[PDB]
């Protein structure tokens, strides 16, 4: 019904009109279980990173936002170590105007200009704060350890 109907249309906008750096679609015949891909921004200092994503979407979708974490690990103020995403518009502020597509482009913002004052991880907040070309050396340092 209604989910599985906007599902179908949500993946035949994204392949339609690709994204120029993200992926995302289901894992294999199940709709609801979907993979992303997004490569780190340019000039962010995620650059050059490949980092991977599940996406389950809720029987009521598009009424409730997907869940979605990262399964790639990354230095980042917003995600833990579990690949945990703190984004308001996956808690609070979801919308069934919002699509995968806006979900995909509002983190890769978001990877581009953390939320540091709503942090998974105080100390990357704080070194975001304090100290952003030390922030920037060990988000460079983390992707290439995890991400490339």
């Amino acid at each position: 019904g209604m989910a599985l109907k906007r599902i179908h249309k949500e993946l035949n906008d994204l392949a339609r009109d690709p994204p120029a750096q993200c992926s995302a679609g289901p894992v294999g015949d199940d709709m609801f279980h979907w993979q992303a891909t997004i490569m780190g921004p340019n000039d962010s200092p995620y650059q050059g990173g490949v980092f991977f994503l599940t996406i389950h979407f809720p029987t009521d979708y598009p009424f409730k936002p997907p869940k979605v974490a990262f399964t790639t690990r990354i230095y980042h103020p917003n995600i833990n170590s579990n690949g945990s995403i703190e984004l308001d518009i996956l808690r609070s502020q979801w919308s069934p105007a919002l699509t995968i597509s806006k979900v995909l482009l509002s983190i890769c913002s978001l990877l581009c200009d953390p939320n540091p004052d709503d942090p998974l991880v105080p100390e990357i907040a704080r070194i975001y704060k304090t100290d952003r070309e030390k922030y920037n050396r060990i988000a460079r340092e983390w992707t290439q350890k995890y991400a490339m």
